[PDB]
């Protein structure tokens, strides 16, 4: 039979649990197998990256670059977002995938193994967590945000009750999508569109407002030729206040 | 003896998994009881505080203050570090307990339930994770640190490869202790001795240097109101560099 993208995600989930989870915080994971290629990297390729390649779709990933198969579909995949955390036994990491039909995102999923959570984003339908529809939470009286910066945004701190910097942006955007945070802010001028594609698909379909520092809605793409900054939030006024609180 | 305290740690692990973990993912856990104290905070407090109170030892906890029972032993505890995280499904929370024979620390443990990890610190013997000896890692690359500040952090951020702000200082100190981070910096004038007692004992025995804003070794006092700032690291030069880079 023909497997839908969700079934493909389920297969990837199971393969990740069986082949990659045993390497969590394991010295073997960082061991060079062949830039020094880690064991975890090779395993991620042979099980996740290889899967999409075999499907015949174009593939965009950090470790392999960009694979052009002349397909009408392109998959942006991070076999292990939160790699530093994973290698160091910090329980915050995930598999993140965004699927595009030509230039349009049609599906995205983020799998958070530690707590067995499968987040899904389907443009035009909705976002889900383990099959249950999710949406951003109503703005908290005392907001909580994920915050990434190289120094800018000090004025943001007094606007919120607390900040988090967990180490896996795609997953933090998924947290925003299910209501665990009010905003996710990254003004390091370090991210590429590919790093946020899946997270933005899921957060946006969950009701999040995602804009750049100019207040322009973020366009979801599989490009990696430019650096981007974003503010994803569950409330326009909060987003604007954060925006007015950032220099340059 | 240290042996008997370790038995108590296990009773606590069991009590925690039975009374607290079923609340992870359960909306009931987030209900605000009093003023914000939530259900999970109170349940965590009930099981652990009663445990030590019934043993007849002195107890220091943020919400209860200091219970003086004229004992020769004092326990400085945080029943549940990472409350916000817990109620929002963020996998960063722990139980923190430091045991003092009078003014001297003889045992401390931090329980990180999500990954079934028991960190123990035994001054004069060593620090352990699930019974295996742990130690701070050697600084061999641009540092990875936990960082909390209310002001500008540009200068400190420039000195590091990455930062983490997890929302559970006990875990961040435990991570430093086993080599998952190079430093933990919290200069918010927000932490209490109860938040850091166990982490300091464990990190120190593991080889970490833990100082305050004045560059002096941090002294754990039996107070639940005293505000403390910490700069803990696996390298003296890095610690000094951090101090020189502190901004308002």
């Amino acid at each position: 039979s023909v497997k839908t993208w969700r079934k493909i995600a389920i297969d990837i989930i199971r393969d990740f649990d069986h082949n990659i989870m045993p390497l969590f915080g394991n010295p073997k994971a960082s061991e060079t197998i062949s830039d020094e290629t880690k064991v975890v990297d090779k395993v991620a390729e042979n099980i996740i990256i290889s899967k999409f390649k075999d499907l015949g779709v174009n593939v965009v990933s950090e470790e392999i670059g960009r694979i052009d198969q002349g397909s009408d579909y392109t998959v942006v995949v991070d076999p292990l977002d939160g790699s530093y955390n994973f290698i160091n036994g910090i329980p915050f990491f995930a598999v993140s995938v965004a699927i595009f039909h030509e230039k349009d995102p049609i599906y995205a999923f983020i799998y958070e193994p530690i707590v067995e959570r499968l987040y899904e984003g389907i443009p035009g339908k909705g976002s889900y967590l383990n099959g249950e529809k999710i949406k951003v939470r109503e703005l908290a009286e005392k907001p909580s945000i994920s915050f990434y910066t190289k120094g800018k945004g000090t004025k943001i701190i007094d606007k919120v009750k607390r900040t988090r910097t967990l180490g896996a942006i795609a997953l933090e955007l998924a947290y925003l999508a299910r209501g665990a945070l009010d905003a996710v802010v990254d003004i390091r001028n370090y991210l590429r569109p590919t790093d946020i594609a899946a997270g933005v698909v899921i957060a946006r379909e969950a009701g999040a407002i995602v804009k750049d520092l100019d207040g322009k809605d973020v366009e979801i793409t599989f490009s990696a030729t430019e650096k981007v900054n974003i503010i994803a939030a569950n409330n326009e006024e909060l987003l604007e206040t954060i925006l007015r609180s950032i220099e340059k």
